[PDB]
């Protein structure tokens, strides 16, 4: 697979908007998760967001929540993902940016997950604190770390964060949590702008979408992709069973991929 940054930047020279699908790794199970992958991969998903389940997913609605509780009961552990990507990566033309909040990774070597296949990593609490060192550790083993920006910071902050971040700037669309909204939040018309004004790295949106009218509209907008979790989860996950469950993925897919051409 061709690298986070480097395939971020083909679209935009083509002026396109990414397709940036995610799913919840283990569920319903990894054997589950896999097939997906590739699902999403034949869709079109130019990068796909895998999440790694933790004890506690607070930056994430009861969507993912659910997606996560599931994920633990089945016996997904980051072991056992990555053991997952290592022989499905290989298969995947689109790189795979894992996400998972520091806690599961702070105490971890990123060798194995290079190894993995894995191209990008998004944590979403990241410790002020710990910043840098994951940060180095990142781009040590050739993964480009996915930084977030969200409303609530402050326009001199956002620069420092756009000037860190590889791969892309994940622009969180608001300040609560993943989940579905109706509408997408009309501060990020503005802040897009405002984000792509003071870097020239990819900016992809996040958080929300979940109707084509909302790629639509985020892709008008200027956005140079758009990130898709629980509307994702709801189709594979809660369906009544991992057959259905591909099925529907695929048909959701396949929708969203249509509101960009």
């Amino acid at each position: 697979s061709r690298p986070v940054s480097d395939t971020m930047a083909a679209l935009m020279a083509k002026g396109k908007t990414a397709f940036i699908p995610y799913i919840t790794a283990g569920d319903p199970d990894l054997a589950t998760t896999a097939e997906a992958l590739r699902l999403l991969d034949g869709c079109g998903a130019d990068v796909i967001e895998l999440g790694v389940p933790c004890s506690d997913p607070y930056i994430d609605g009861p969507i993912i929540q659910a997606s996560v509780a599931r994920a633990l009961a089945s016996g997904t552990t980051m072991d056992a993902v990555l053991e997952m990507l290592r022989e499905v990566t290989p298969e995947l033309s689109c790189p795979v940016v894992l996400l998972s909040y520091y806690k599961p990774i702070m105490s971890r070597s990123l060798a194995e997950m290079k190894e993995a296949g894995v191209h990008g990593l998004i944590v979403p609490d990241l410790p002020y604190v710990a910043a840098h060192s994951l940060w180095s550790e990142a781009k040590n083993n050739n993964l480009e770390l996915v930084l977030l920006t969200t409303p609530a910071i402050p326009e001199d902050r956002m620069k420092e964060i756009t000037k860190a971040s590889e791969g892309f700037v994940y622009l969180v669309s608001v300040n609560g949590v993943t989940g579905p909204r109706a509408n997408v939040n009309p501060r990020v018309e503005s802040l897009i702008q405002e984000v792509k004004k003071v870097t020239n790295k990819p900016v992809a949106v996040g958080f929300g979408i979940s109707k084509p009218e909302h790629v639509k509209q985020i892709a008008q907008w200027g956005a140079d992709g758009v990130i898709i979790g629980s509307a994702m989860v709801r189709q594979l996950g809660e369906a009544a069973s991992p057959k259905q469950g591909l099925r529907r993925l695929e048909e959701y897919a396949r929708g969203m991929k249509n509101a960009l051409p």
